[PDB]
């Protein structure tokens, strides 16, 4: 079987399962069924499925090396699938939360879950809430007896709260921390002091290293029962460094890739995020730059955001991310041979992880 | 030491924790800190701790009949302490949420959460989740080594999810069923066929009994290692008629309880809510009146307002309301009797519960 029919199949098993669910223990009625159905194939499909395939190739990788009665390898390979789609869920929770606490309009080219006509902002955010709910119910259906549950619902636990915390640093970002108070509306930075390396780093560690790097990777770990062929420090360092990454090219492309490719209009600058080409940006701007972004930055006139792109691209940033590519390869490329000294196998998923990231 | 002393004792114990934890573990700083620790006391603290402290008294009922070192009985207190914090952080969550879903003014007298001036919907969506977020915290730190750990988490588990498919199931109250469709703007029953009691019954089921009735219930066993003084069976049967009682009670004062004293101004008629004042008045009707309740129903309009309290207060639903009363009073009666053949403790608290909700 192809890994990605296995994990495709294994969705309209959950699907099915869940769907039953509600129907032999939460008294749900068919109507209400087929709208959760709707919901699930909306939030959780039609993406690439990395995170979710994540964790079936990590686990493919041990079974080349390891010895196994077949029926065990089906059930790894059907516990990967299981725990990717627990990976999938809890993205397509925090997508559906975060469009609707972004006023997000498009995503992937579709309008965000809660501005569908029979959604509303009134059902999605609890439509979201049951994503993550379902991905506990997973767990607790397929995994109850196994070793490794405890330390699955665990690990999911910590990636999951991080993740929150990580949110919070992101649309807190553009204020000042001294001023920071759910008594008084937050004004925008004017001195833009926290738009530094370091915070930009933690905000982007937080957001989206733990669920789209760490999550995979250890899971595929667990459901193989493999934690012993890694140092995990090393795998939460090559994961954080991976996904800074990621992150750093998806703020660019937020600013520079044309909208029907991007899936949507990108509003970083209006957003006034603390993004990496506005971080990058303020460590090489002269005296006239800094105050002319200052002057532009976090606006929704589309002039003053032209202005802003205007000065990214006349500062050279392209020069700024070849060398940030450069060392994040040269960093990677070291941890993942750290990472032989007790798995190859392991390692070389990290380099399939590191291939499709640095090449999209 | 007197209960609730303990209880809110454990309070700041739990919050230091959770924001240590913020510091040492996920580099927050101090200002974050800050409005994370005003968000938690501004949505756990105020209420009167019905529900965390029913896992105290259920706990405390057992420590009096079972031996124990006096270490033992401090360590089942502060779990019970623990324990019922959870529910409150739950409750917390729910509330904020539900309070933006439901566009929500004040709650208890003060305004809700998201409008607080330096919240906003943007922050406070994630605020809740946050809330959520440290129960599971809590659990895994405070009860990394007990027995029980497996068992509270899956029942937590199980009682937030029957809880979000009860939100789901009161926010959709008022549209057809069959009309349901992601892609359809919903639009209100003309009908009202599904405002019946067994609808009702569904939509206060999964909404609110699980987590206000059943889980202070439960955890108050867990924590004791006394699930085997009752049969569950009746647990489920008594937490779920006195969870509906509650909602009925929560109803009725929507309708007819003063702003002031009520710490919001009611609006379920204009939300259209299937509420059992409608539920009841549709059973009752004759064709007139079910005509001027379908011309003024679901309608912000202040006048048609008017005429749907003025339709519920001529149909004699106090005669409805002292008729239900007196059947819950009976079969509550009855479940306390089954749950003394295997518990006069546990039962005790059971009517304790009774007392608390019948006489507020
Ligand atoms: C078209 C494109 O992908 N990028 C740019 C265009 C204009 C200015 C800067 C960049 C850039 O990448 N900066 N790092
Ligand atoms: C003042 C009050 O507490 N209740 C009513 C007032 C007017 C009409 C009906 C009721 C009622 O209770 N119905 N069950
Ligand atoms: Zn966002
Ligand atoms: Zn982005
Ligand atoms: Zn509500
Ligand atoms: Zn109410």
């Amino acid at each position: 079987m192809a890994s990605m029919e296995r994990f495709l199949s294994v969705y309209d098993e959950v699907q099915a399962f869940l769907l039953d669910q509600l129907q032999s223990k939460y008294e749900i009625d068919p109507n209400r069924a087929r709208y959760l159905r709707i919901m699930m194939d909306t939030t959780c499909l039609g993406g690439k499925y990395f995170r979710g395939m994540t964790v079936v190739n990590v686990a493919e990788g041990f079974l080349a090396v390891t010895q196994h009665d077949e029926a065990t390898k089906e059930r790894i390979l059907h516990d990967a699938c299981v725990g990717g789609w627990m990976i999938e869920f809890l993205q397509a929770h925090y997508l559906v939360e975060d469009d609707i606490m972004d006023g997000s309009v498009m995503r992937r080219g579709k309008p965000c879950w809660y501005r569908f006509p029979g959604v509303t902002t009134q059902c999605a955010i609890n439509d979201g809430i049951i994503l993550k709910s379902w991905t506990q119910i997973m767990a607790w259906h397929y995994f109850a007896d196994r070793p490794f549950l405890k330390d699955l619902l665990c690990l999911f636990q910590k990636v999951d709260y991080a993740t929150a915390v990580g949110q919070m640093y992101d649309v807190t970002s553009m204020c000042d921390s001294n001023k920071l108070d759910p008594e008084v509306a937050q004004p925008m930075t004017t001195d833009f002091a926290e738009f530094t390396p370091a915070i930009y780093k933690r905000i982007v560690k937080y957001k989206t290293t733990f669920y789209t790097y760490l999550l995979p990777l250890v899971m595929g770990l667990l459901v193989s029962e493999a934690a012993a062929s890694v140092e995990m420090n090393l795998v939460e360092r090559v994961a954080h460094l991976i996904g800074e990454y990621f992150q750093v090219q998806d703020d660019v492309m937020d600013c520079f890739t044309p909208p029907e490719q991007l899936g949507k209009v990108g509003t970083d600058i209006e957003d006034a995020k603390c993004s990496w080409l506005a971080v990058t940006f303020l460590g090489k701007a002269n005296a006239a730059q800094v105050a002319e972004f200052k002057a532009n930055y976090g606006e929704k006139d589309p002039a003053k955001v032209a202005v802003v792109k205007r000065l990214y691209s006349k500062a050279n940033l392209q020069a700024d991310f070849a060398a940030y590519e450069a060392e994040v390869v040269r960093e990677v490329e070291s941890l993942i041979e750290q990472l032989k000294v007790k798995s190859p196998t392991f390692a070389e998923s990290v380099a399939v992880v590191w291939e499709k990231t640095h090449k999209r």
